[PDB]
């Protein structure tokens, strides 16, 4: 029940699942509501990383807005972007502290959830998000794309390259999914499925596009299939639970092949 | 000499050069001061297409703030993340209006500089800054980078191929750039520029890193090598002008290329 004070037997490894998508993806939903789906049988800490937000629907455990927010900087005359930058190097003299505050969350729950700053960008440049993904053992992520983005076969191949470059930047087990599938009919679902999933066959598709970009993308992809194994993909909705048990045993089969 | 009214040839192509990269970069800066440099020659225009920034280094001929604003989104009740996708949202129902404002300038104007949204995201990833793109004639994009995201062999590779994903995103010839390189120590710039330049020297590199993320970065660099020729990054510094005769060059050659 998620009234239980569930027992975490101290130092049996949890699993830190870190949600990442650019801005407004559904980052913050998604940390919320799979938490409370966890909640049930697991005890789950919450840890946000981004300095803008201004309500959580989930308590944190770790909150870096305590330290400073968006809203008070931009109040000493930094535009808002100025302002989300300014607020990473500002946290940067907290980070030993943060970092050690999460290592000892990763001890004590068996889920960590860590929601990111709200533009993904400020993650994957910032020391700040760089420095904590090398410091935590064997964090999964998640990368959240919205449906709407994906409009012809190109779109695809950007999305999933993407993903494969956030692995590499994150140095972590990086899930491609998508969120707001609530959103979708099921004919745009299966379309998605087509084409997002399937690699070998996005790749026979976008090789018939004879044009620069489809040239691009063929070669993109085809390198993508030779750098990352098959790898399983996520269909999500922060706002409907369809895919959290998808994406519980994605975690839960990370758990199993990390620390063997 | 600001005050030379330089003429442009109608019936002329004019270059269009677009500045990406993450907030904090330089990209405001650097069209400014590269707009600065140009003046001293041709009619160069300025386009911002950002929302967020309070004070510009160069007079905009076209100005999305004039619009709206973060700010004034923010005022409505709105965190500042929730404002910037918000205001692009508000835009794209003006996409028109924007797009045949930017394509006039582009007839009009030797040169025309796109200061892009403050965050990268915002223009790749919404439909605004795509679905642009998609309808100028030949943009040439610059992709800044700041040096100090360079700390090992991986980050070399991440940006060529961040690059690469930007040129298919964007489907402009892109031209991957360090801005900032005034900040640089003499040794920290041939450092970065061996592990861009020397691409069997960085693959080597990567090769010796035993970890997990280490041998992907080594089988994609190395993949890189065969289909993918490294198109020669450039090293910028919007505060010194230092590679503003490179960039000019680089330009007037995808120009030339192109028409
Ligand atoms: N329909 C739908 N809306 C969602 C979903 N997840 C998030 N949202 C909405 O998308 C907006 C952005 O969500 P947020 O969690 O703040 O995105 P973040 O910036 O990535 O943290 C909010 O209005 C959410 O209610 C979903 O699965 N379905
Ligand atoms: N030292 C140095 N600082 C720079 C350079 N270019 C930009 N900056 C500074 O970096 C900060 C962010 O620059 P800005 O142009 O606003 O970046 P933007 O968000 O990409 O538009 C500002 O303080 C600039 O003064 C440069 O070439 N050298
Ligand atoms: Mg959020
Ligand atoms: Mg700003
Ligand atoms: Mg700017």
């Amino acid at each position: 029940m998620r009234g239980s004070h569930h027992h975490h037997h101290h130092g049996m490894a949890s699993m830190i699942v870190v949600f990442v998508g650019t801005a407004g993806s559904g980052k913050t939903t998604l940390t919320g509501e799979f938490g409370r789906y966890l909640e049930d049988n697991y005890k789950v800490a919450y840890v946000n990383l981004d300095t803008g937000v201004k309500e959580l629907p989930y308590e944190p455990s770790i909150d870096v807005r305590e330290f400073v927010t968006v809203e008070e900087i931009m109040r000493e005359g930094y535009g808002p972007n100025g302002a989300i930058v300014e607020s990473y190097d500002r946290l940067m003299e907290k980070f030993n502290e943060y970092l050690n505050k999460i290592l000892r969350l990763e001890k004590e729950n068996d889920y960590v959830l860590i929601d990111t700053p709200g533009q993904m960008e400020t993650f994957l440049f910032h020391e700040f998000g760089v420095r904590l993904m090398e410091n935590l053992p064997y964090p999964l992520v998640v990368y959240i794309s919205d449906p709407e983005i994906l409009k012809k076969p190109n779109d695809y191949c950007f999305v999933r390259f993407f993903a494969l470059l956030i692995d590499l930047r994150l140095g972590a087990t990086t899930i491609p999914a998508l969120n707001k599938v609530d959103l979708l009919s099921e004919e745009e679902k299966e379309r998605h499925r087509k084409y997002f999933e399937d690699i070998d066959y996005l790749t026979a598709r976008l090789k018939l596009d004879p044009s620069m970009q489809g040239l691009m993308a063929y070669k993109m992809c085809s390198m993508m299939t030779e750098v990352l194994p098959p790898v399983r993909v996520l269909y999500l909705s922060a706002k409907t639970r369809e895919g959290f048990e998808d994406l519980e045993t994605l975690a839960y089969e990370h758990y199993c092949t990390c620390g063997d």
